[PDB]
Parts: structure tokens; sequence; C-alpha cells
């Protein structure tokens, strides 16, 4: 029976699943590491021990430890992201959906979630692989880690608690299909890793580090890179919040070794509520215990790897959407709030400038001012808002992306890049948010064909195009089908730089995306605070 | 008879003069001041010297010493500007047209030329005020000053040469006509100074000047400030560019009175002729003999003295026109010429750029580049042109003026605030340089009512608008006439802002001229200078 698959780990069994009138193959819950509980917490993850007899793959698996959003209890917008299962440091499993009947070879997309480093679940419902594994014929992996101090406690030089070890438990995710999907009727040789936001980090992340590379084949990343000035600090920037971390709790803090063994013996949820504590008065759009430039994991620094090519070369297809803003200000800049239009002062404007730019000196903040002010209008609230909002954006999501995106196609195979501009018919946050961060997602995975879910016949259209699109990318490294007369989704080239808006009107091709700005936060910024 | 006039120096006789069909009277060519030939050449001027007889005031003066452009031989649209009389240091005189019959008591206006404070004559074309005395009932005079070096070489601490001395012919110019202006039927408490370019930095160097204050009412400073960086320089840099002309020259160095004895040697061509090469390597958009800040004439700095109210409380009208940098990139930038379009490739731009602020580090450079260039279509050779062109305007001439209207309506008691974008219909030089510097003249001097000059009758109608809105601010204070109803050329305050465009159109109103580029001249670049 299909339900049945041996590996090289031993046997699992699971669960026939229903889907759009018809059924698939789902196996949930499947181990790909020891647990990484006890003495193990904060250490590199083991290889899950081979197991006798049958494993009762037909349920999903726990989420890892990690802080949980409270601000709107209630509020299906904020909870949808909330851990659905009982939290747990024994988190380290695997989901596959499988097409029935099982294919014998067909191409591989292993999700992996974002949540800036500090949260997430592979569980959520947004996240359920049955209706693109079914409607495009792939095999839909999705992978956990561990996230916060758990996953990204970095003391280098040390053997117990080295930093990037979520990262580490990616990577095993990943060496697990390489070795087992073939079983599940899975092509090894074409396997394609996607992922959002701390999770597009990831992605680019594992293009760059070479114990990864031969891992997969390419890569998806939306929302997110690795250059991101959110997604990693230095070692010493993480030596100092570690230890940051002991003086909350108490904790021994002469040696490395009395370090780790105090906050081993922390409850989890103790370790969560001090959590925030250790970022610098520096605030706000950063997350505690993020990947650290450790020079085992990334050899050197990112904008040297970049500059220098090394990294994977192959194809990648990634984007943004619109408004990447709108929620770093929701939850942490003053005067925004989730029932108001958020309209904002001229003041409340120079207070949220100086918090999206960490540690600038006054001549950055009058160039970032300066740069987002239409000095005809100056204290329209709605202006103000929307370029703060454009600020947020363009400066921790966008514009690292778009250099991101030129740095690699000078030596890479094929790149593909979009900008997602629709917002959903059925999005319950409040209009002045936008085409919000992470909202995409839900077309990604074809939650629009879904009726009772509410979404328009045009927005079931858009995804359909959206998942066949990833799909045709992850089977050909092209997301055009090959004769098939629609028009065509061209290459993004260092000369032209063209991509496509990916909404419900019929496509469009542009060039240079928010070039203006990003010359700005690439290139001018960093000279003038360098120079001052 | 009304050609004769008694005044405190003596006897004048003038000449009757045609003009659109009629005849009114012109005293050409009075002398207000001793000749500054000689050991008097550099000196303060001195008052004529009262007179027996009858002096012949039917025809021009001589105009003073200055070079002369030859770039275009021949060439009207260059030539128009040139002296068209015979050129002598024996040039300080006025030229007054009053309307026939002789008034009584009728509003003054003194004409101050422009020319870079290097050139000028008070006799061109252009500058033939007959039109505007009859046309609006007022006494028109023009005066004249020493330019050049004559004019300004600045030694300072000495009393042979102390600098400023072109303002103080100006000033004894206007002296005279406090003193017999009334028996040409002009109201001595009426007299509005008005003058473009550097004639117009001249009014506001008037406005300024306590020594100056007391002899005019109100102003009118068309295309030029008194705070222009090219305006003026310190007693250093005076010094500096007085003794590099001997160098130049083979003059004894060791003292200002052996420096001094040299260059009065010098016949008035020798001077000329090395003028420019006392320039600093620091270039092109900068005249050499140009005002000093001496602590005479100007009590403290100009931007202290605007700062703190120190200045003449009247009524000013004032305005720029479209587009002011053509003539310093025509004949100072590499890549613009009279006979091509002067499309610009990104290379001449970023050389332009340099040109244009002089001195800056490359960070200003950066900035000035950033906000004058379109990345998403950077290769445009016409944008290119277009953005160095308004780069020009702005730094040189709009941007100071707005800087100087916003810092004077703080205190003044009415500001009136225009935007001249009219191209003339018979211009001659290229149609790339659009509403050029020095074209609204011919307007406000009423040569459109010359049919013979190939004027449409559109233009005749804005400049009879424009003499009309001259004459009644002159006469009143206010350049609307009080209860005709025609659309009212609003005040400019603090609050709103407002001005108005001047062209064939009906008139338009708008608000905060060009704030987006002089915020960034005006407040940020000097900042991101200072830090560095
Ligand atoms: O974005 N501001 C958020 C914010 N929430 C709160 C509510 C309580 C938990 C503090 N948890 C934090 C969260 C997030 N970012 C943070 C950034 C800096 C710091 Cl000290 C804490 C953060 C973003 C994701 C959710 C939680 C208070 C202050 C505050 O600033
Ligand atoms: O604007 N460039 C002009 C320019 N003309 C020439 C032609 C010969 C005379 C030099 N006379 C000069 C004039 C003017 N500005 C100058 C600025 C710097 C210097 Cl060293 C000389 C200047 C502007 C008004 C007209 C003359 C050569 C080089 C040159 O640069
Ligand atoms: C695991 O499998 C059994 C039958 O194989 C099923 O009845 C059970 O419900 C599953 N586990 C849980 C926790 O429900
Ligand atoms: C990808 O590589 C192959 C062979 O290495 C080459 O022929 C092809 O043109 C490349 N495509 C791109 C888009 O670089
Ligand atoms: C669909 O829309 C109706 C109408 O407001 C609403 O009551 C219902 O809850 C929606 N369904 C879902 C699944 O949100
Ligand atoms: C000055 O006046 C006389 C008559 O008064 C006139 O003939 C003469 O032409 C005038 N001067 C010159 C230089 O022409
Ligand atoms: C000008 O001054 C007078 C009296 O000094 C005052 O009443 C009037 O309002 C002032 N006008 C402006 C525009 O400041
Ligand atoms: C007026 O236009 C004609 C036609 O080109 C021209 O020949 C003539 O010289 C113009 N007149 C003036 C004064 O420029
Ligand atoms: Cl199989
Ligand atoms: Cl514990
Ligand atoms: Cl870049
Ligand atoms: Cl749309
Ligand atoms: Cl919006
Ligand atoms: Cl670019
Ligand atoms: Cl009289
Ligand atoms: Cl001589
Ligand atoms: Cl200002
Ligand atoms: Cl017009
Ligand atoms: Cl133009
Ligand atoms: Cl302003």
């Amino acid at each position: 029976s299909e339900l049945l698959v041996n590996t090289k780990s031993g046997k699992v069994m699971g669960t026939r699943v229903p889907v759009l009138s018809s059924h698939i193959s789902a196996f949930l819950g499947i181990p790909f590491a020891e647990p990484p509980v006890g003495n193990m917490r904060f250490r590199r993850p083991e290889p899950k021990k081979p197991w006798s007899g049958v494993w009762n793959a037909s349920t999903y698996p726990n989420n890892c430890q990690q802080y949980v959003d409270e601000q709107f209890p209630g509020f299906s917008g904020s909870e949808m992201w909330n851990p659905n299962r009982e939290m747990s440091e024994d988190c380290l499993y695997l989901n596959i959906w499988v097409p029935s009947p099982r294919p014998k070879s067909t191409t591989v997309m292993v999700w992996i979630y974002g949540g800036g480093f500090y949260s997430g679940s592979s569980t959520l419902d947004v996240y359920n692989g049955k209706y693109l594994a079914y409607t495009e014929e792939v095999v839909l992996v999705s992978l956990s880690y561990r996230v916060g101090a758990f996953g990204f406690l970095a003391l280098h030089g040390s053997q117990e608690a080295p930093g990037n070890v979520g990262l580490l438990d990616q990577r095993m995710a990943l060496q697990w299909v390489h070795d087992n999907i073939q079983f599940f009727g899975g092509d090894p040789k074409t396997v394609t890793i996607f992922g959002e936001s701390a999770g597009g980090a990831s992605v680019g992340m594992h293009i760059l580090s070479p114990g990864s590379r031969d891992l997969f084949r390419r890569a998806i990343l939306q929302s997110g890179s690795p250059n991101c000035p959110w997604a990693s600090v230095s070692v010493a920037e993480g030596r100092r919040r570690a230890v940051e971390l002991g003086r909350n709790l108490n904790c021994n803090l002469n040696s490395d070794e009395e370090l780790i063994h105090c906050l081993r013996e922390k409850k989890p949820q103790e370790l969560i509520d001090v959590e925030w504590n250790v970022l610098p008065f520096d605030s706000i759009f950063r997350f505690s215990f993020v990947p650290v430039i450790d020079g085992e994991f990334f050899p050197t620094s990112l904008e040297s790897m970049l500059n220098s090519g090394n990294f994977k070369k192959t194809q990648i297809l990634l984007g943004v959407n619109k408004d990447e803003g709108s929620f770093f200000l929701l939850y942490g800049a003053p005067g925004f709030s989730k029932d108001s239009e958020s309209k904002i002062s001229r003041e409340d404007f120079m207070s949220g400038v100086k918090l999206s730019v960490p540690h600038a000196n006054d001549l950055g903040l009058d160039a970032v001012t300066l740069q987002y002010t239409d000095w005809m209008d100056d204290n329209n609230g709605i202006k103000n808002r929307d370029g703060l909002d454009d600020i947020v954006g363009d400066h921790n999501v966008i514009c690292p992306l778009m250099h991101f995106v030129n740095k690699y196609t000078k030596f890479g195979n094929g790149t593909y890049l979009y900008f997602f501009n629709h917002r959903a018919s059925n999005l319950v946050w409040p209009e002045w948010m936008g085409v919000i961060h992470g909202y995409e997602i839900e077309f990604v995975f074809g939650l629009p064909l879904v009726k009772e879910l509410n979404y328009t016949a045009e927005e079931e259209a858009l995804s359909r195009r959206i998942m066949h699109y990833w799909a045709t990318f992850a089977k050909t490294g092209n997301p055009n089908e090959p004769h098939s007369q629609e028009s065509k989704w061209p290459l993004f080239t260092t000369k032209e730089q063209k991509f496509i808006d990916l909404n419900t009107e019929p496509m469009k091709v542009h060039q240079r995306l928010r070039v203006q700005m990003c010359v700005f936060w690439n290139q001018f910024l960093p000279k003038l605070l360098n120079a001052t």
C-alpha cells in the first residue's frame, strides 16, 4: 500500500488526505534529527538514530519553543502565524505531501518558514502543501528548525553553543531529503528550496555556505535575503547578547562553560521571557538571536563572498511584496494602530525615521528624511505614513534583496524577479498596511482554490498562475512553459534588469525595481556614514 | 522750455525723443562723480564738481572699461550685451527719461545693470527706458558703475583701493537722484531701485548696507541676490586675487602702496587681458573682482545680517527665470555648443557636476548627482542636459534668492514673488537654453511694444502686464491696481509662500518655489560639507 514507505532510517506510515475533490498522501512529523533536549540544548543537531517498527506519520508534530504574539488575542490576522501545536524542544521534524498514485521520480520542493529567526511553524494552515503537491504534481516538503536562543545562541569558540545551529537544523533536513526522498517518489536531483522572510534569508544563506550548496538544485527567495540587516550579527555582537542573556537570568558569567550550564538549566519559557531584553538600545526592527558570521558556516563576510562569486551558481526566482514595512511599524512604531488609518504627524515621521536607521549620525537622518519627504506637502498625514512605510521596507527588505539580485546575477545561471502587489480581497488587517509582508504565501500554496476561504475568482486564477510559475521553475529552472504562448516572464539580466508584476491584471514587464531608493540605501547612505 | 533743467550741480539740456507715435524728454550722460581716472583709479568716487554753462545731455555717455564677449562675432544674441559706445575710465554717468509735459512729482525708477560685476552698460538697446517712462508715466533713471578690477579691486586696510568702489559708484548715483530728481519732475520720496543678475545682487546689497538704506524707498531684484555664491568674496580672497593680478603684470608686490602704483600705471586693457587668470583653479562659474565683505559697506557677514533683521525694512518684488544655468554651461562647460542640441553623456554630466560645485568633497558630488539623476533613464542625453542646467541655476541663482526671500519676509513690509517662464518668440539662442537668464528684461522695458522688433501680440500684452506690475509696485508698493478686478498677485507670506507665473497664459498662483531642490542646496548640502 502507498501509505507505507521504507527509508534509510525506518518505516513510516502516512494518511490519505482529501484535497479539492480528490485525495493524496501525507507523511506528517517525520524526525530528521535527535531531539535537541537537555545537555544537547544549543548544540549542533545529531542525525536521527534509526528506529524499529512503523513510525505513525499521520499527525502534525510539535512546533519549536518560541515567542507567541498576543498583541491581538483572537485576531485571526495575527494568530494564523502563531504555533497551532504544543510547543517543545523536541521539534526537529519534516512533513511530506506525495501525489497519488505515488510518482517514481518527480521534482521536490522544500519549504523553509520565516519569522525573523525568533518564531515560526511548519504546521500553519497557510503552509499546508497538499494543494501544491496535488495541483502541480510535486513532492512538497516542509522542514522545521530551532528559533530564538535555542537555535541561534552564539558563543563563538565554544562547541556546546557555537551559533547557527538552527541553520544546521535546516541543513540536516535537506540532507535527509537528499538521502530518502527517492523512496517517496521524489527526484533528489531536482530539489528546490524556497522560503519567505527569514526563510528567504535562509535559502540565500544555503546558496552561500559551502557545506550546504550540494544538497539542493535551485532556490526561491520571497521577501528575504541573506544580506538583510536583521538577518545576521557579528561574532562579537552574538557573544554580547549571549552574556547579556545570562545577566537577565542570574547566570554565572565567568566562562562559556558556566554561562551555558546555567542557560541549559532554565525552563524554555524563562529564556523566552527575557529574550527581547538583550537587544541594544538601538531598538526596534531587529531580533535577538539570528545567524552569526562565524567563519565556519560563512567563510568570510557576506559582502566579500557576494563580490567574489563565492557561492553556488544555479537558477534563482525571487521577489518582494509592495509594502514590506507595515508590520514593523504597527507593532513597534509610535502612532500606528491596527484600528486607525494611522496618519502620522511631521513629528512622528521624524521619530520613526530615527527608529528605522539604528545608530545613524544626525546627518544621515536628514539624508533619509530629505529623500522620503515631499516638501510641497510636508504635513500630509497619509504621505508621512506611506513614506515611513517605504523607508522601513526599502531598508530592511527590498533594497537588500535588490543588492543580492544584482550581485548574484553576474555569476548565476538564470535570475527571475517579481514584484507582488495584489492585496487579497479577504485581508483582515487594515487597508493602510497595503500589500503586506507575508500575504503572497497563501497564493503560492493555492489557498484561493478553496471556495469556503472567500477569495475572488481572479484570486484563484492568480494563485494558479503563481503555483505554476513556482513549480515549472522548480522542474526546469524556467517559470515559463516551453511552447505555451502566453506572455513570457523575461530573464533578469544585468543590462536590462527586467521584472514582472504579480497581480490579477495581465502581466506587465518593468525595469530597475525601486532603483532610485536603493541607490540611496545601497550606495549613498553607507558612504555618508563611513566618512563622518 | 522743458529740455532745460537746473540742478544743484549745473544746467543740463536734453533732447526730444520719439516713442510709439509720441514724444518724451531724455537727458543722456549726466555726470554724477568726478572721472575716476589716473591716481584716482581704484579709489572711492568723489562727487562731480559743479559746472558753469549748459551740459549737452543729448547723447549717450561712454561705457566703462570691461571685458568684451567675442565668442560669437556678429551674433546679435551675444552682442546686444556688449558695449555699444567707446569705452573709458571716465564713465560715471546716469541717464533720465522724463515724460512730456514734465511731471511735478511722479515716481522714480533707477535701473542697475548686471554682468557679473565684470561687464555691463547703461546704454544697451534693451535698457532704453523711453518705453517705460512714457507708458507708465514714471521718471526712469539708469546709472553706471565701475566693473572689473577698476570697480572691485580689494586690498583691505588700504584707502587707495579698499574694494566695493563700484558699489559706492551706484550709491553716489542714488544720492544724486535723491538731491536733484525733484527738478526733473521726480518724487525723491518714491524711488524704486531695480536691476537684474549682478544688478539684482546690488539692489539687495543696498538693502543691506546702512550707508545706502536711506537713499531709496523700495526695491526689485531680477535673477539676482546679495547672497549669491558668485556675488561676494572674503577680504582674504580679495587680497589674494589682487596680488595674483600683480604677479600677472610684473608688479612689485612687497607693499599695498607699491602693488597699487604698478596697477595704476598699466593701460586698462592690460588689466582686462589677465583678469581671468586670478581665479582659483576652482573654476568656472565665478568672476574675478566682485564685492567684498569688508566690515565697512557690509557690517558683518551677509548671513548674520539676514538672520538678525539687520537690513532696510520695506516692500520688495523679485523673481527668477525658468532656466538660469544656460549661459554658464554654454560658455564654460564641455559638451555644450550654441549650434547643437547639446545632449550630454553620463560622463560629461559627471564632469559638469564637479564644475558646478567648486571645492566639494566627493561625498558632496554624489549627493548632487543622486539628487538630479533619474536612475530609471540615466543615459538620456536630454535629461542629462536639463539636469545639469537645473543644477547650475538652482545653485547660483534660484536657491540663493529663495533663501533671501524667506529670510527677508520675516521682517519686511511686503514681498511679491514671480517665476518668469515665457521663452520669447524671436529668441536667437538655441531652443535647448530655454527661458534664458536675462530675457525677461526686454519685457520689463516694453520692447514687445515695437512691432518692427517682431514680437507676437501676446508678447505685447505680457510686456504691458509686466510694466504695469513694476510701475504700480514702484508707486504704491503693491503690483495690483486697487479696485481693478483682474486676478490678484498675492502677497508672499512665510506661511503660504505663494508666487505667480509670468507668461502669456492667464496668471496662475503656486506655492513653495523649487522647495525640494532648495532644501537640498540651502540646508542639506552645506551641512554635509561642514561635517566631513
Ligand atoms: O516591534 N516592537 C515590538 C514590541 N513589542 C512589545 C510587546 C511585548 C513583547 C516585546 N517583544 C518584541 C517584538 C518584536 N520586536 C521587538 C523589538 C524590540 C524589543 Cl525590546 C522587543 C520586541 C516584533 C515581534 C513581536 C514581539 C513591546 C515593545 C516592542 O518594541
Ligand atoms: O565660463 N567659462 C568661460 C571661458 N571663456 C574662455 C574664452 C576667453 C576668455 C576667458 N574668460 C572667462 C569668461 C567667463 N568665465 C570665465 C571663468 C573662468 C575663466 Cl579662467 C575665464 C572665464 C564668463 C563670461 C565671458 C568670459 C576661456 C575659458 C573659459 O572658461
Ligand atoms: C497514531 O496512529 C494510530 C493508529 O496507527 C492512531 O489511532 C493514533 O490516533 C495516532 N496518534 C495519535 C496521537 O492520535
Ligand atoms: C547556464 O549554463 C549553461 C552551461 O553551463 C549555459 O550554456 C547557459 O547559457 C547558462 N544560462 C545562463 C542564463 O547563464
Ligand atoms: C465568508 O464570508 C462570510 C460573510 O461575511 C463570513 O461570515 C464567513 O465567516 C466567511 N468564511 C470564512 C471561512 O472566513
Ligand atoms: C552736443 O550739442 C550740440 C548742440 O548743442 C550738438 O550739435 C552736438 O552734436 C552734441 N554733441 C555731439 C558729440 O554730437
Ligand atoms: C507694513 O507696515 C505697516 C505699518 O508699519 C503695517 O500696518 C502693515 O500691515 C505692514 N504690512 C506688511 C505686509 O507687513
Ligand atoms: C523680422 O522678421 C524678418 C523675417 O525673417 C527678418 O528678415 C527681419 O530682419 C526681422 N526684423 C528684425 C528687426 O529682426
Ligand atoms: Cl517508489
Ligand atoms: Cl529544562
Ligand atoms: Cl547594489
Ligand atoms: Cl491587482
Ligand atoms: Cl498603502
Ligand atoms: Cl542599478
Ligand atoms: Cl519742475
Ligand atoms: Cl593709464
Ligand atoms: Cl532657506
Ligand atoms: Cl508662455
Ligand atoms: Cl529646456
Ligand atoms: Cl521652506
